[PDB]
């Protein structure tokens, strides 16, 4: 990357002043998971983006996911799952589990990551101090409502609280489990999560990062790729999507309904791609306006 | 509780005025473990008495420990531990255990207890904003110093940001584990980690709930038990205790030497152990001053 | 008070814990006045009892009477009073007198009282800083209304300087002294005049320290006795009491409707009524709410 | 003052501009008595003057005596004196009646004058907020040290907690009594307080309101009156002064010495004489310095 | 003006009182012209005045003009002016000097003068934090709208980081020129902007100095002088003053129907008008309220 | 600047990193003149990357030149110079042009150019708020240290009031002249005025624009360009360089012997050369650090 010319890297940074100025003292919410998590050099170009925002004054704040780590921790302790539909109902057991992978593994390498550049990141649910509830969510299997277990959405947001911690410098990495007005804790879809804080925190962004180019309107036609997109159109695009492009696009349009401004669909495989989706032109994701 | 008469339940309140005197506006330190950490009871007990500290404007710090729950969690994942004397030797594959089961699980029990009487409670350990790292510690075994993995001995603490945390009125409770000058994360014994916590934080008192009575000299003569001692005379009487009382004994010398006025052991088989220890003059437990 | 067993004395201070939450961080007016103020032991057991809700921060308000002083005072100075139907008539040389009986005399033993025990207590009036004014005010005779002199009611509080000088850390004590919108001193009824704080500060409770047991509906009926009463049956029954109760229940009625959540006629002749008033179920008093 | 030309009105308020900056920000402490006190038409001006330093961003702080009207109280109480030297002895009996008298009479009278203008002044004695303590103090009469009663100099003086009163605005009406370590409240010399106020509080001036022009060194000889002297020159002069002299001497010695800058002997007689002492190059008074 | 009895300088002084008590703490702003500027006499004068308000805690704000000074220099650098009726066309050279001279001659000699009291004054314009824009102004010659140039009227003010400079401390010295909505910078008659800062300021007192005694109705009739006149009155008036006039009358207009307590027109002949008028009840300027 | 791969431009943002945490919450002070303030391609960048640091939360403070500029104005007004050596004499009437042009022109275009941005740019010199003095200095012509009028260098700078303005958001853009001690304002070589802010203000780092790609130690042989060197190193070569060098050495030497802990030269004709020497490891400047 040296032979470059060095008043070609200048034109790069210097395009990147306009959104340093949007974003200067805002909240960037950014929920992510996939292979953006598994590999090595993606995982520390995440945190390293996570402190470049940090280090611009801007406030982002991390939700994180772990279904597959769940999965094979169960799988280690020989808990046997139930299912219904493609679900696995959440017994008391599988949150313990599942609370002491999110939050005691997964969490933890991504706040280790981060806090190499400095005493940034922090993690918590919403069990401390009483950060956020959550409401305990059914789920519809072939046509009917059901439950499956301490499964929740977010309920209520300490909105308050939480910006104080971004104010004091810190950068909160959240573990999506919650109690409900019982105390009783549940676990949350980090994606959905992740919409709700966004939308309580007043963010500027919500970036999902995903394993895919961005949104496609008739996959697999290469062309039907789009830039950008409104929540009604996306809305009534919405029952024809691939089964894991749903929970991402709910989240988009709960988002910037909710009022914020937009939310982006962002490929996971690319190094760095919050620093290529917030502060160039040529990102390869999708943004969500309203209208 | 009816039958007494009530104007020796005012009493009983008026006497505990000189300590709320004496502990108002500073920082309490607990090692949290034992009995009062297993029995529902006792557990309950323990989270009332520290929202009851923090209705004081008292600002009590829990550290807490759990080693029978981590050898229980590797016996369930078949994972075989290596032995040098009776220590076992902390892999990182142990640790990743270790970690996870102190702050997924422990801490997420007394956090959420805590929380049943308000916002308090806030999990933590050294990773969370760099708030104090670790030393490898070496232990002798039969005679001759020998590395064990992973573990190690507090190193430095952040003690402004520390501080900052509970002037907000947090509790924060503490799973002992932090990163060394590399990054790399250690398992630190609770007992002397709450020490080193105490004396980092300028706390007014340690206190270390224990399973015994209190400090016996010739154990187990009955009359041998303690109310107070110094330093000086417990330092010499050192190697002769039992194994199990030596860390938390070893805590209370480095804490009081190191500046803090007084440790405490107490027993944390009694249900509301803190609020009779540190409102009452007639706890069980013994004290440890300088001298 | 050595005898009772050690686990007894726990469940008497952890059963303080949830009326700690209630009143942590709020205002609490306290009528002072009766043999509470003319004994030695009640006087210094209620000091100590100011301290304590301030070093559990709670921000307790102390208005204090004295009636049967300012008599003998004149009675000393040969100052012959002029009688219409039970009153004093105060004139400008009454006032002077009771303005230096209430302020420089009687004030002055209970802040010298509370502050043996620090640096809490701070004596005023309504001339101090403005912090409130009177509006003379009329009594009427056997059908008529008429003029006793300068003697009121409180008009106006300067909420904001008050609050601020309980945010402080100070105990106000305050005697029912102020100036009218002229600048003539009036000297107020201390009973109104703290149902006038108490809803002026936003009090979360009126304490109103008597000489009896609570209040009786048919007294003197031993069964009569009550333990909580709403404003509207209170109201009612207002005319039927005895002369000494009446400004203690119109006190409390105006403080309650006033939005104070509950006023409470307590037995000041009790050794730390307040304390077995406010954390312990067992109290003699008699609570008033709205309804 | 209406036929004077307006453009000599301007010249006297311009010359005012030097000593305006030079006490803007600055604690000025006031010894208040005498004819000051005792006359309505100078009593309002002295009021409206600590109004105007206020009204210019100056810390006026005033401590007040009171001989005569504790006198005239005793007389009218038929309280016998009893007398060693030309001094009172100070029983418990005189000390309630003095503090009656100077707290809750003379006190209250300036506070009401005071804030005529506005929510300015604030009574307080050292037992308020334990702002100031006291010593016993013993007298020399026909050459031998003796009692005589509770008497005595300020001891320590709570500076944080009054500079933050009249950093908060106001205007501090000291009475000057105040505890001494064990509780025991005693009446102080109000000259004296004055000095010990002025250099507790690191105040720019103090000035001391007297019923004489100013210092005569061999009164009564006219041109014996000087308008400057240092304390080294006026501590060899102290033995030779008439004796109402000696206390305003003493206190302008003992403030000079401990870092004050200067301290004033001012014609109290004199309507707004704190006005012309501080504004103006055409004062009557005399001018302590070290040296 | 040392041969004036000393009692008559206390008489003058007292009476500043109640001007000081209405103005401490309030924004004043002065419009800064006329011989007022021209005379060094004066001119030291009126930047003493300033250091006075603000060695009261007045926060003044001043407001300066520069005509003549402006053409000097034109005619100086040789630049040919065009005329529109009276009016010169203020092209990108006339503007170019303008603001050079206002800004890098006349407000330099007003701060530095102000400064030689103290660090308080402050020279800015528009431009500088974007403290207020301008939008183009045309002017009606002859009965017909025209173009003259970058010339304006004051569009928005930056109230907040106004208040913060004063708040701070300063005495913002303003000359008169901003950029519009383009970033164009255009010129402001300074009566006009001294008005609209006034009013957005919330300023309790406008000063004009003119040089003139005052307003007069009828001039020259010398009875037609007059001390006070409302707006409604005024406005009326108006289409029959002298040219020099209308500027300072549309002033104190704009500002007193804006909301400003009350604008007057003083005479910037008189040595120490601004003291004059504040602080004595003898001043020749008109006051203009509203009605 | 769009055929370039979109994770190369990843990459150059990227490698900003370590030089953001380096510089964030630091002063940088940057001396801007020669072609990057005629050029409006160069200016317009520059006042960019003003922003881009200030979007950054960097502390940018501009110290700017204007010799030319100057000279052309006395050329325009007829104002014949005298010559002593190469140097004009700075009569008092010349130092009225200069700080015209310097404040009421050339700093102008800079505070508007930067602030099309945002509201950050504020132009200040010495006398506004007395932010920094000025001593006289002397020049040596042909061996002879001589006098030039009213030429000075940088005395006392109010480090306080300066970093308050900082840290309020705003960039302060300065124009190099300021009063003596007897008020009499000077005109002060703007190279060495930044380094007597940088050391001042405990700048991060010292920026000097010039016209050169960066200090040659035998101009002009190419392989003579160095890109670090030492104080003691480049102090011993001073005496060699080209004239126009001497004064950006002298600064870098100035200012890195003063603490602040690098200097550099960058050519002032690249486009954004502020964001490739600081936030790029391929800079053309030279750096200058203590040894
Ligand atoms: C020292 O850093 C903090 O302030 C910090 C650290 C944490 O681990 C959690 C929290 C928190 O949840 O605040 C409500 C705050
Ligand atoms: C040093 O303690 C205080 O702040 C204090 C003391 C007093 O005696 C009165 C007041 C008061 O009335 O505040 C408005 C405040
Ligand atoms: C050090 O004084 C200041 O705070 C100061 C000085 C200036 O020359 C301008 C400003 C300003 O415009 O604030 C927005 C502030």
């Amino acid at each position: 990357i040296e032979a470059l010319p060095t008043h070609i890297k200048a034109q790069v940074l210097a395009e990147a002043l306009p959104w340093l100025k949007q974003l200067h003292g805002k909240v960037v919410v950014v929920k992510y998971g996939g292979n953006a998590m598994t590999d090595d050099t993606l995982r520390r170009a995440f945190a390293a983006d996570m402190a470049f925002l940090r280090n611009c004054g801007i406030h982002p704040v991390v939700v994180h996911g772990g279904g597959p780590q769940i999965t094979a921790m169960l799988r280690r302790l020989g808990i046997e799952g139930d299912f219904k539909g493609g679900f696995r109902v959440t017994t008391p057991e599988v949150l313990d589990v599942a609370r002491m992978v999110l939050f005691g593994q997964v969490g933890r390498e991504l706040v280790n990551l981060i806090n190499a550049h400095g005493p940034y990141a922090v993690g918590i649910t919403g069990e401390d101090a009483q950060l956020f509830t959550a409401v305990r969510r059914s789920v519809t299997v072939d046509g009917v409502a059901t439950d499956i277990g301490l499964v929740g959405d977010v309920d209520q947001v300490n909105t308050a609280a939480m910006l104080d911690l971004v104010a004091a410098g810190r950068i909160p990495v959240v573990s999506t489990l919650a109690p409900d007005a019982d105390g009783v804790v549940h676990n949350i879809n980090a994606d959905t999560a992740a919409a709700a804080v966004a939308e309580a925190l007043g963010a500027e962004k919500l970036l999902m990062l995903t394993d895919i180019d961005g949104l496609y309107t008739r996959w697999p036609d290469r062309d039907s790729l789009v830039s950008e997109i409104d929540t009604g159109t996306l809305a009534q695009l919405l029952p024809t999507l691939e089964s894991g492009m749903v929970p991402k696009v709910e989240a988009c349009l709960r988002a910037v309904i909710g009022g914020v401004p937009s939310a982006h669909i962002i490929d996971g495989r690319v190094t760095h791609c919050v620093l290529v989706e917030l502060f160039t032109d040529a990102g390869t994701g999708t943004k969500v306006v309203r209208g």
